[PDB]
């Protein structure tokens, strides 16, 4: 599915595309590179940088809605991170 992150598996937040064509949350690939420099955490390809903002994916996420996995509220994908931040059922299940 075009809208999940290949490291955390949640709906993408600020999607970034790496030179190898993998798409991750900006913070997810930033933290991966902090620990294991110059490597894609999904396919292990050489990365000279975090990548570029996946503005095609960000655009499409504005016109997509999906149910939160934990409370079933229909949420816009662009706003899903903000939803799970304060979703009590999510917090119940995964912790703060
Ligand atoms: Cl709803
Ligand atoms: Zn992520
Ligand atoms: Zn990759
Ligand atoms: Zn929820």
């Amino acid at each position: 599915t075009s809208f999940d992150c290949a490291v955390c598996l949640e709906v993408l937040h600020q999607p970034v595309r790496t030179r190898c064509g993998h798409v991750f949350c900006r913070s997810c690939i930033a933290t991966s590179l902090k620990n294991n420099k110059w490597t894609c955490p999904y396919c292990r390809a050489y990365l000279p940088s975090e990548g570029v903002p996946a503005t095609d994916v960000a655009k499409r996420m504005k016109s997509e809605y999906k149910n939160c996995a934990e409370c079933d509220t229909l949420v816009c994908l662009s706003e899903m991170r903000a939803h799970i931040r304060t979703c009590q059922k999510y917090i119940d299940k995964y912790g703060p």
